[PDB]
């Protein structure tokens, strides 16, 4: 008899179906930063990685496995076949196309559509009850594409949206005020990028509205120039790409924060992109980031934030530009 | 409409089924210690508590709920009705009967058999697929009892066994050598109590056998009297009960550790009590403590420790004594 | 040639002094709840416990010690004698006298003063640079006493205040809303107890104020009853005491949350009692709960909440009550 | 008066010297893996990054700072100037020279001495009491270089050595036995690289020696060929480099596990590289991996493993080769 059998007596062997599996699609810097964050928060009893480049996929999987002694996620698997993703609670997408020189906004989205047209049906094939977390940019439009292709209900298709932008907001706010970002509250909503909206009314510390104590806040007369905080938020990623070539660590922690709320059914309020037909005068099928309650079933509730008219108009305007592209795609 | 409806648009309605639910039965000091450690290790999306004294149970649940801001377990429930325990992956049994002056050990067990005849079927009714972790004393016999009455397979009924005794042993080993318990290694096996067996052959640091270095180890010729380390293990709860009147914190911590291995499917080895007919000449249906691989199916494998003649004899003697009593029970 | 020395080669022997030491004064249910919560959050490399009953004290230290294997705090000590508290970064005081029948508020406070004339000087003797977290009740008066007897600067003397009161408020707020407490924001300030102040202006989810959305909120015209959420907060401990005899877990969790901000220099904002002479017209040396910024030097900063004139009145009445009793205390 | 002063009243302004600071030198993949794991395990209240490429340096620090909201390390600083390093408890060196096509061993080491002639004296300038953890390869020689240049006592210069080799060994062991690596015990010792020594005699589960059960274990007669497990350990990095370009995640988790033992003073045992002249019959100033007790003083103690005559001779010959390189280095 073999050493294993001499040492161990087996009671029963037939086993499986992981109870808390997460898949990351795409193992670029963003995907791997999500992977390492998820692993170190103990969110999953199985992590699956899939990407098109087979060697790097196997490489990144082997590197993670070599660190199992220091982890509590007993099964890490990889492959380009999406069969490795079967029975995932959460599937995080982070894959797609980078912008070519002088390319239209449209048609870039379309190349990305053509990618999701392979990724998304394979995901649904193997985890039909999963929740989908779209991180690939342009995240608002691509979350729509994944919803259209998957046929999932609107609550189980989530985009990372302004979740990291709001994190950055609060970091920069805490730097001005000398307070930890956990105690600086403030929301960046809407379309992810140049045209996000900073909701100055809700910017507080300990419930003290900063707009009340400083009514010029977020305007032009603002001698303290508080609108620069929101400018710094939308320039953040480019500032970091300029310096290290790409962002990864911050997006990876906010995705894990979002994974936490989903996998542990916390019902925490996050600014993520969800379908907001029926709200703020939006009548098209578009996703924008509003504060959502995330949990075991994705987005089960929305917070109806009171916007000004200038805020309300800026949202309807991004809604229109997104549908303008989205109506011009084809699937 | 309400303030809720005004602030919150709702997408879904409350289909749930918890996916990582734990129940502790018995809210004495042991149970509450298990509860608070499970809560602080983030092992469950729902904790249910059950006992017969309604007052204490509602207050303990309310006390925990007031801490929810600092926890990652968003639903804590309690009730004397076991319907609150529906859909538990793990049920931890701490309730029982305390031995009276001059009550024989048989009859003590039988009072517990009569209590378990109420708890175990109610647990099975609402969680037919759970793992059962029996913490109530005398643990080896009461694990037999919860097995018998539930009709679960052997892999899904576990007793605390010598888990905490082994932890205690490594603590004492650590203090003697000036190393942390995590890097001190030794196993206490068999019947939990005065007759447990210390496997002197397994005691080591960094794979350096202490018995080989110091052959006298564990005998009476031992100048360093290492046999009193096992004397301390089996007298610890007694000395701690002299001082504060009960033990709680170290049993809670050791139980939470087993729960982590089960809930996360780690396949770590722990000395817990499992039915060991077939090993070491034992031919009756007796539970003793032996190193068991723990995962999402409970005990999937066990380690066949090489024991000396003397060591094997004490296991045979405990199995006889245990069957001696189990033979006279009445289900 | 012992076993240890045959096994282990020593490089140097001297050179300890704990780097992140915490003391808990008092080992009643509250203090032990703090101890286990602090131990499970890994905030300390040394934990010291002191009380007058040597029995329970030694037995609580031994119970915590037995679980070392499951912990990351390598030294746990205890003693009647304060020299075991030497070199604490943080000393948490839970000890006190409890009101007997017939006894008046003053006299009970005087008894507490007399106990603090032994405890406080002995903390200072051995950890002169520590921060003092004062949990004993009435917490506002006794934070003053600790401040007066120690001569510590006011940043280094802190009362747990309405920390757990705000945490309760957010639990109940989250129940009414279907949202996790981490996402329901709201502050209870002032005197800890019946006279506490629920600052309705700051109540919000995602920065949407509930008062602005539903202006009857808090007042008596309020159809939805929100004023009762606060008096539920005020009767919480009473409802739990009536049921289980005392409260332990929730206060232990909130105190550990304060410790984490202090030990880790987070500069998170907490509603704790500090000396507020010079704000809101309060002119006497009196401690009430405001949002304080908390870190390695204690209360470094303090938020100035905008209060309505009735709210201002309440803090004035409370501060007047408190000086009424403190000017009668005998140090 | 600013918004900040309207919102916050300052009590105390000068505040500093950090109390749990860790520096990582080098912000390539290894160093950044260490940084994210350290941040992810709440080991430091300040983290400093140092490297010579200022752009990448600032970019990685900014990326991590943008996730502040998800972390518990309030201060992340960076600079090419080592003054940002001041008052570190622990300094992790990952920087070095990349090998060149057709460059000998003594040559590549010499260019690494040229680099350490700048790094080490600067570290020692600003943290003269720190612990030095060398991760740069060849780790055993470069740990010797760092010790010669620094003038530190041997307890405070630690090479990462075989720590990850043992972790990989225990993963491969667990993959064969169906047991988690935590419950699998191995020890790879000596010189990091092709010539390390797997101590077959220590390999066990639950104290059951594998070589005693299966005595051909590790040898050429082994019908199960367990020597192939060391072979996979020794060429695991070659395999990952060929697939993904470099190795990062697993070395980051293993360096963090070393950091947790030093910063929390655990006195866990780790196979790290230490100065061994005087032991295993070695006569020269060379560093070899050996099991060391790690705590706040660095290596306070080390374990004397009993080694066969073959194993001792493999260490002596590794030691002869290392001294042969080292005795020709130019400082
Ligand atoms: C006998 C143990 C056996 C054991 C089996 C199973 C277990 C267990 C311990 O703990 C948890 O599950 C020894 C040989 C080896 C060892 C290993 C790892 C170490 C160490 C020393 O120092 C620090 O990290």
């Amino acid at each position: 008899a073999t050493l294993k059998d001499q040492l161990i007596y087996n009671l029963l062997k037939e086993e499986q179906t992981p109870q808390n599996k997460i898949t990351v699609v795409g193992v670029g810097a963003v995907g791997m930063a999500c992977a390492i964050s998820i692993l170190m928060k103990d969110l999953a009893d199985e992590l699956a990685l899939v990407d098109v480049i087979e060697d790097k996929l196997k490489g990144e999987m082997m590197d993670l496995q070599h660190g199992s002694l220091f982890l509590r996620t007993p099964k890490i698997v990889s492959g380009k076949d999406y069969n490795v993703t079967a029975n995932s609670k959460l599937v995080i997408i982070t894959a797609g196309a980078r912008q070519q020189e002088g390319e239209s906004r449209l048609n870039l989205v379309q190349r990305n559509v053509n990618i999701f047209k392979f990724i998304i049906p394979n995901v649904v094939k193997y985890s039909p009850n999963c929740k989908l977390l779209i991180v690939s940019n342009p995240v608002d439009i691509l979350t729509y594409v994944a919803w259209k292709i998957s046929g999932f209900p609107k609550n189980r298709v989530i985009g990372s949206g302004c979740n990291l932008d709001s994190a950055r907001f609060r970091y920069l706010m805490g730097e001005r005020l000398g307070v930890h970002p956990l105690s600086c509250h403030g929301w960046v909503l809407g379309e992810h990028g140049d045209s996000s909206v900073p909701v100055w009314s809700g910017m507080n510390v300990a419930g003290v509205s900063l707009k009340t104590l400083h009514p010029d806040l977020g305007t032009d007369k603002d001698k303290e120039q508080w609108k620069e905080v929101h400018k710094q938020v939308v320039e953040s990623a480019y500032e970091v790409i300029k310096l290290k070539g790409y962002t990864s660590w911050a997006i990876g922690l906010s995705v894990a924060d979002l994974a936490e709320s989903i996998m542990k059914n916390l019902r925490r309020v996050h600014p993520v992109s969800t379908m907001i037909k029926g709200l703020y005068g939006i009548k098209d099928d578009v996703f924008l980031s509003v504060p959502c309650i995330l949990g075991q079933n994705g987005i089960s509730d929305l917070v109806k934030v009171t916007l000004t008219s200038e805020e309300e108009a800026r949202l309807k305007k991004s809604a229109d530009t997104l549908w303008g592209i989205q109506k011009e795609l084809q699937f």
